[PDB]
């Protein structure tokens, strides 16, 4: 049944709450993200109000073919009345159109829902300022002292400068990039950028990013595989058995593979540097494994709750656990009793 915590109490409204068929009493389903386990249930048959920004309506409507009529896009940093309550969706830092939500019970509560976002100094300033925040609801994933990680400018300084030495050296290398949802376009577009490229991948996935609202877009991908020393493949085939049978299909056009697979944390961040990463190597082709977050560290988490102070924590991941849920609980009153709300 539907969890607790995808229900906002006082409102008929939830929150990423797709897959538990009608939920009794839901007036209004709010999608914060165009990310499978977040909209997983939506289709062409759903008769619904889905309240959501522009570019994850762009998204329902073009690949998951959802009904125009069912779909409702919200402007970002805006005051809006749905089905009699006030609601405002922020930018989350996370993937594109991946939005937070406030929510202004009539009662007098007021509700932050983050969906999946990476923390950062920039919320202090938004509506968030404005007023007190009585609940949220945190994403929590990485939620433990271990994860750390560097800024997203830091690593894709690191790739940029790791493609351009690369294929200077050797004008025959091919540059590969792994994908399996939207996120992270920065890395393969950064990476085109420096080399001259336009970036190649499937119809597919260039129908994927033409929903997205990047702006000159026309001008920085293709379809055109050949034309392009940028290529992105499903992050399933960046290994080297997929690697040197793609390096196959190109008829010696190259002789070398340098591919990157954007990971989220990995226990390599505990000991090594961005500036001392090492790819994998058999042959002709090597891997580097980059810690791209979308998700905020345990510091960013924690510097943007002590600065919220809200009267309530509801985590809605990592929560199937009752040791997760003890430990998050845990972190959360140090965090309380350290800043003094
Ligand atoms: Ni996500």
């Amino acid at each position: 049944t539907c969890p607790f915590y995808k229900k906002i109490p006082g409102t008929g409204f939830t929150v990423d709450a797709f897959q538990y068929g009608v939920v009794e009493g839901c007036t209004a389903y709010f999608l914060t993200h165009f990310h499978s386990d977040h909209y997983a249930g939506l289709s062409k048959h759903f008769t619904f109000p889905v309240y959501c920004s522009e570019i994850t309506g762009n998204l329902l409507k073009n690949k998951l073919h959802v009904q125009e009529q069912y779909i409702h896009p919200l402007p970002l940093d805006t005051e809006c009345i749905v089905n009699g309550v006030k609601v405002v969706l922020l930018d989350a830092n996370h993937c594109p159109g991946a939005v937070m939500i406030l929510f202004y019970l009539p009662n007098g509560t007021v509700i932050l829902h983050t969906g999946d976002f990476r923390a950062d100094p920039s919320m202090e300033r938004s509506l968030l300022a404005d007023q007190k925040v009585h609940m949220l609801y945190l994403d929590t994933t990485y939620c433990s002292p271990e994860y750390t990680f560097p800024s997203q400018q830091e690593v894709i300084r690191f790739a940029i400068n790791t493609a351009f030495e690369a294929v200077t050296l050797n004008p025959h290398a091919l540059v590969v990039c792994g994908t399996y949802s939207i996120g992270k376009e920065k890395v393969f577009l950064a990476i085109a950028d420096v080399l001259g490229s336009k970036v190649g991948m499937s119809q597919e996935k260039y129908k994927t990013l033409q929903c997205l609202n990047i702006p000159e877009i026309n001008s920085l991908i293709t379809t055109d595989m050949c034309s392009s020393l940028v290529h992105l493949l499903p992050m399933m085939q960046i290994n080297f058995k997929g690697l040197q049978s793609h390096l196959k299909k190109c008829g010696g056009k190259y002789n070398q593979i340098l591919a990157f697979r954007p990971t989220g944390w990995t226990h390599s961040n505990k000991f090594t540097r961005i500036a001392d990463v090492i790819p994998q190597t058999k042959g002709n082709i090597s891997i580097y494994g980059i810690p791209y977050s979308e998700h905020s560290s345990y510091l960013e988490m924690k510097r943007f709750v002590q600065w919220l102070k809200p009267q309530k924590i509801i985590p809605t991941v990592n929560v199937g656990t009752w040791k997760s849920r003890s430990t998050m609980e845990k972190y959360f009153r140090e965090w309380k009793l350290e800043a003094g709300y």
